[PDB]
């Protein structure tokens, strides 16, 4: 069966994670059945603010990797198309000109003009039942008496969002629409427009909105709704998609999915009607997994915008990533731990430095400096001055790493250059 879906978001300044989730559902439905998936940008005006917003949505779309068929459709490039359908409804007396204000209509609905530019409103047939079988909620019915004559064209002639969606959906042959429960009230209004223009009504799937940790609606008050913020936070594109597709959808008790697995087992009949919650632990658990399943060369290219240290080390000097990969969850956390090893310490932790015998620690490091200088690149040496390991390992760690609980001293000596290790010990003695 041929499936034609799209992603036509309402005007936003960027790509929201909630909109990314909806775009994934619509994407997966088309790709699972070898259909077509489009991206439509609805710019109500050709201003500088809306041009940058469109580029931002396209930017996040490219980074995530959701490819679309054909070229991107813009609302500003289809101005004359929307005008003709609006005129058609007028000439058929299915739409009419209105000069009243909203406050006048609110009072009248509860009980040759000169100058004033009118708006165009659609004539909603009263005393009818608008119904549609939603793929998630089931049969949804609404009386037309609960729908007033809504605006389809403003006083300057510009069509509304609902009119632009249904025209573009009919001209593109959209067969299914997977939507969030937020826009559930716009669906009956779109159905009116569809029937008025004798257009085919695609199938609808209304999924619950994403909830936060406290069960509230996911909004800008949480502080992480822009998809490109997750890129700056250090999350991989594969982990972000795996996280969002799991909200409101579940297969067979599985948590990790590849792109080829989703494309071969996604089904909109499995969309859960129970709302899902946004979990930082779940997203980090996924992102830790995809980060650990990466290679070594790819990690070098991923860690470049996050690490202050340039990687000119040898293939074994991959040992740096072995110890930090398991203890890191994002590229930001991984690169920071890397900088804690490659970048030389500028200061020393006074919590452990002040509680150290300076008369005994200084000559002991020198005896090890020469003992290690004879060796090179991987068996280390142990001091034999009849002392515990802590009496020697704690000062050596402060000289090499400066902190209290970092990587093991055996790996840090090999990761760092044999000349760099001596340069750090000599700086500790100064």
């Amino acid at each position: 069966s041929l499936i034609v879906t799209r992603f036509a978001p309402s005007p936003t300044g960027y790509l929201h994670i909630g909109g990314l989730r909806t775009a994934i559902f619509n994407y997966l439905f088309a790709r699972a059945n070898q259909g077509k998936f489009f991206l439509r940008i609805e710019d109500t005006d050709l201003s500088r603010n809306s041009i940058e917003a469109a580029n931002a949505i396209i930017e996040a779309f490219k980074w995530v990797g959701l490819e679309y068929d054909g070229e991107i459709l813009y609302q500003s490039k289809r101005f004359e198309i929307y005008k003709e359908y609006i005129q058609k409804l007028l000439d058929e007396d299915k739409a009419y000109y209105c000069y009243m204000s909203k406050d006048e209509l609110d009072a009248l609905r509860e009980e040759p003009p000169k100058g004033i530019e009118p708006v165009v409103r659609i004539k909603v047939p009263q005393n009818e039942v608008i119904g549609f079988n939603d793929g998630v909620k089931g049969e949804v019915k609404v009386n037309t008496n609960e729908l007033d004559d809504f605006i389809i064209a403003r006083s300057d002639g510009t069509p509304t969002y609902n009119f632009v969606v249904i025209v573009d959906d009919a001209l593109m042959g959209i067969t299914d629409v997977i939507r969030g429960d937020d826009h559930l009230s716009n669906t009956p209004k779109q159905i009116v427009l569809y029937k008025a223009l004798n257009f085919k009504i695609p199938n609808f799937f209304h999924v619950p909105m994403i909830l936060n940790e406290e069960g509230q609606k996911l909004s800008k008050r949480h502080g992480a709704t822009n998809v490109m913020d997750y890129q700056e936070m250090g999350y991989l594109k594969e982990a972000l998609v795996n996280f969002l597709v799991r909200l409101g959808w579940s297969y067979q008790d599985k948590e990790i999915f590849s792109m080829q697995e989703l494309l071969e087992c996604f089904d909109p009949k499995d969309l859960n009607s129970s709302p899902s919650c946004f979990s930082w632990h779940k997203l980090n658990w996924l992102n830790a997994h995809y980060l650990k399943n990466q290679s070594a060369q790819k990690l070098l290219e991923l860690l470049k915008p996050f690490s202050f240290s340039d990687l000119s080390h040898l293939n074994p000097a991959d040992r740096l990533l072995d110890a930090l990969k398991e203890r890191s969850q994002t590229l930001k956390e991984l690169a920071l731990k890397i900088d804690e090893v490659l970048i030389a310490p500028v200061e020393y932790e006074e919590k452990v430095f002040k509680k150290l015998n300076q008369a005994l620690i200084m000559p002991l490091l020198e005896k090890f400096k020469l003992e290690l200088k004879e060796a090179n690149f991987m068996h280390k040496i142990i001091e034999e001055e009849k002392i515990k390991a802590g009496s020697f390992m704690q000062p050596l760690r402060l000289a090499l790493l400066g902190k209290g609980g970092g990587i093991g001293l055996k790996e840090a000596l090999f990761i760092l250059g044999k000349t760099e290790s001596v340069k750090r010990i000599e700086n500790f003695l100064k």
